[PDB]
């Protein structure tokens, strides 16, 4: 009713590439021919033109987004955006996500000839890719900051406390300097900033202080992540401004956490346009909502991340088509679900983990994904410590580095405290991954 | 336990306002118990604790057969602006339809409802200008001069500079909103300059044509809170003395709340109109989870959202966002002087079917931006609007179509024109 193109080669497209490849899970309400339902999918993604049409009578196609290649019991859609149906900026001339979210899950995500569609990958020409924003920084500025090679510099240690809200200005401030103590990433909890019981200027001008002294105290280059998400623009400079004011001395230590799926874009290109070399830290929240497994009308978790790589985001939440997100934020060379990418300068996006990311199993973690320059955000591996939080991320950092250096966790957690103390706090974890434990170590 | 104080009941949370009362459908992964998860997704949506407490966001009912779980969470709970020092939607979202969004004990949870009480929706933002503030510049009563319409223009994309403009001022002539689409702006073949410089030109064109004034809303969209900001500047400036007539489009769900909040307090004094789209991912029944459109678009005129997509309770949706003692499926708002934000309404409503929409609305103050209500008619999408201008106006003026069929040629032949 227009639209749709098979003869295609995916390949082709990937070449002269002059043009936007996107992968979907749809399945039609149950009545409808799939090449109906998909040729229509990608009407709602281009021109529409809805019907059949041409505007002032001028061929406008050549905008068309053709369905590229489907497999109607396999459930799959791939449409190829030209990449013209792409709008840049007036005062920039930059690609915005804001376009490409709404021209591939707007209107889309809400046709009737559709039950759900989800999509599963994309692909970002050098054309278009390119006229986006990118990591302003990584971790590696957080490696400049803490002394480590910004290169292999690897993993930040943190921990949260308890709760998300609650503590005051100084029942908090002293919370986070007392796990400045055993790890160096503290963050304020996605919710935090401005309730009336715990005021951001009171309470931003406290831990403020309270790295003065554990990065004195220590002496050793203690990191934030302070909340100056907010609904206007001038909100968030301005939440921000004061952060880094009152920081003085000590900016370069402070991050930039907003809660960017619950915010918006504009939120995210504010702190990181506004605030260009200072880590701007996504807090996916309210997002299980589309990407969870079980809801079948996202943007799949992976799609979400790699869309935050092209962005600004210099960090982003988890690990552990879920295990190529990690690969898929930091190397510029490599595949998704079914399209490999090329972010040929663009520099990572970084995993920051979270759980019950333990002590025991960490060192798996650290295999598995073959880099350990994850941000680590403890409850587990720290509460769970049988010597609480100070001493549980204190095992955690260890854990690591017992890793870049080669010593099996039974025998470096030989050497030290912190971590023969995991061993002693995880059942058998100890049992399961850790043979006799018991006997080399202690008992 | 400390999450849970079923008994501890809803008039009372619901005449205290100092607590914000969500429902949501709610349903626990197998084995897995009721209310004690019920309590446990509100521990993940305000204090966590784990491993000062008049915080806690507590259960006050279960339906568990219904399978809908209750929380009411203290107001002492959401983030505020250091300046102005008014609410915010951002940190609102990322406690109710948070955390919880994505846990493991819960299958999935979806809003159905929520509450905000007077001491807290007072402190939002809040519509600055809605439909009255088109009823002023189209020249009728800025107290119900009704119906306001208007057009999609088509294809999507793929259309230069002189042939939008061609295409809004024949379509602006005949019948007064156009809406630039969710994905036109500044592409590559018409850049929005060399486009809105020529938009100008359409309505200025038209009004000596028609004597009537115009309206455009134009897609001031970007993911950078100046562009947006640019745009504006650029848009107004363009329009002389006729950006009074333009509306603001923010295709609104995908560039977010931060989005939504530039353009309605750096233009506060033009139409915030926000574009839904992509809503439909979490949106839409099928979706067990997130939030739901009805929750969409009232969270956006708390916002304040000039006027939204709502195109059909569906019309317990063009209440709870109209009015001012609204209901809802479970609780009943009060907007306390607070702002309409006027349902935008979509598609194929058709010359014919409308005062049937308008009487089972209880009223015509709302947009139209039509397709095949007009698109279908016989002197054009012309004449196709005049049709439904004309609908309105019989409908209203308490006389019936029909009769009016006859004194006016357009709407007769829209009867006659289809079925």
């Amino acid at each position: 009713s227009r639209y749709v193109n098979l003869a295609l080669k995916e390949e082709d497209l990937i070449a002269g590439g002059e043009h936007v490849l996107c992968a979907y899970i749809m399945k039609p309400k149950a009545g409808y021919g799939y090449v109906a339902t998909a040729a229509h999918f990608a009407a709602e993604s281009s021109t529409g033109t809805n019907v059949e049409v041409c505007t002032t009578d001028d061929f406008t196609r050549g905008v068309d987004a053709l369905v590229y290649e489907v497999d109607e019991a396999r459930e799959l859609t791939k449409i190829a955006y030209p990449v013209a149906l792409f709008d840049r900026n007036i005062t920039d001339g930059k690609a915005m996500i804001a376009s490409f979210l709404t021209l591939t899950m707007g209107n889309n995500q809400g046709m009737g000839d559709v039950e759900y569609a989800k999509m599963h990958d994309f692909y970002v020409p050098e054309a278009y890719r390119a006229l986006f924003d990118g990591p302003s920084v990584n971790i590696s500025a957080l490696w400049k900051v803490l002394g480590r090679p910004e290169v292999d510099g690897g993993l930040v240690v943190g921990t949260i406390i308890k709760p998300k809200l609650g503590l005051r200005p100084k029942p908090f401030a002293e919370a986070c300097h007392a796990f400045w103590l055993g790890g160096d990433f503290i963050k304020n909890n996605e919710p935090q900033g401005n309730q009336p019981f715990a005021p951001l200027r009171d309470t931003i001008a406290l831990v403020a202080d309270a790295m003065r002294r554990a990065q004195d105290e220590t002496g050793e280059a203690k990191l934030f992540s302070a909340n100056i998400t907010a609904d206007d623009p001038f909100e968030i400079i301005a939440r921000g401004e004061y952060v880094l004011e009152t920081f003085g001395e000590n900016a370069s230590h402070v991050a930039l956490l907003v809660d960017g799926y619950v915010a918006g874009a504009a939120a995210i290109t504010t702190a990181r346009r506004r605030f260009p070399d200072n880590f701007l830290h996504y807090h996916r929240a309210g997002h299980g909502a589309v990407t969870s497994p079980q809801s079948k009308r996202g943007y799949t978790a992976f799609v979400h991340c790699k869309m935050a790589r092209l962005q600004g985001a210099s960090g982003i939440h988890t690990g552990t088509s879920d295990r190529a997100i990690a690969y898929m934020l930091t190397q510029d060379e490599a595949q998704g679900p079914f399209y490999r990418q090329s972010w040929g300068g663009m520099k990572a996006c970084t995993p920051i983990i979270s759980g019950g990311m333990n002590a025991l199993r960490m060192p798996g973690f650290f295999e598995n994904l073959g880099n350990a320059n994850v941000i680590l955000t403890a409850g587990g591996g720290a509460f769970g410590h049988i010597d609480g939080p100070v001493a549980g991320a204190r095992s955690l950092r260890q854990a690591w580095q017992a890793w870049r250096d080669g010593v099996p966790v039974l025998d470096y957690a030989r050497e030290h405290k912190e971590l023969a103390r995991a061993f002693e706090s995880f059942p058998g974890d100890a049992d399961q991954i850790y043979p006799g434990w018991r006997k080399a170590l202690g008992v």
